[PDB]
């Protein structure tokens, strides 16, 4: 996935190695690597091997660079009451397959929708929530939000039943 | 990291040096350099050496240029009271690994989240806050914000217990 280091392997011995790739990549190493990988290095890499007797052969490796989704920002609905509902929102992600994985104070849930909805909120839902988004195999760094849900106040004291005279 | 000077090294003697690189980079120096480095100079650089007897050899160095995150702007929540909470926000950064390092009047804290939250604020929290963001090894220049937190007022004088006649 993009940003990490591409490790290429010849999977063969040689006295001399010659690699050629998409952006003028050149190497004479066995199993060389490319730092800070980005999409412009995706493509066909050629391995050319020369042996001890001066004879040679070759082969091709197709190297993909997967796109890394950007960390989402969780948008909440502010502090809530026990008698309330919690909604968290994420900006949409696209791809062949998108999974939103959420960690909540009560467990882990998943969805195909960039949102989370807790109805009939309770104080047990107080705590940190976080979301990590996986798009076609690349996992974003998760975001975290603090959701505060407090209990409903107790009915106030009112003077007990009484009577007055006209 | 981008914007600084690339220093290349041949790590070998020669009578004649010949360097070739990604954007038509050409040099005849031992250990040449590229000023104001930017991503379009990342790539494979070739070193070609000719010795005293007229014979030659070569080698390849893979040069990365890391992306420099932009200095964040710290957004605060305005002046606060002792009986209050401080929240600072940063725009999100992405990468393989992102660390937000914060300096506060009471010490240094870190997080993986572009935010800072001080609950139960006290006057000891008055002062400058600053944040530096490190993304995959490149460190941004830090921003600084002045957060002002003042003590709660003292209960006012009210006349002492007294009595009046109907």
């Amino acid at each position: 996935c993009s940003g990490d280091t591409i490790f290429l392997f010849a999977n063969a011995t040689a006295n001399i190695y010659n690699w050629t790739g998409p952006n003028g990549f050149v190497s004479n190493l066995e199993n060389p690597f490319i730092a800070n990988s980005a999409a412009l290095n995706a493509g066909s890499y050629t391995v050319s091997i020369t042996d001890a007797n001066g004879c040679s052969n070759s082969g091709i490796v197709q190297v993909a660079v997967d796109e890394r989704p950007v960390t989402p920002t969780i948008t909440g609905n502010g502090p809530v009451c026990e008698g309330d509902n919690i909604q968290l929102n994420i900006g949409s992600y696209t791809g062949t397959t998108v999974q939103y994985t959420w960690s909540t104070p009560t467990g882990v849930v998943t969805t195909g929708v960039p949102s989370l909805n807790i109805n009939n909120t309770t104080v047990a839902d107080s705590g940190l929530y976080s979301v990590v988004v996986a798009v076609d195999g690349c996992t974003s760094l998760a975001d975290s939000i603090n959701i505060v849900v407090r209990p409903n106040p107790i009915a106030p004291n009112v003077p007990s039943n009484f009577s007055v005279c006209e």
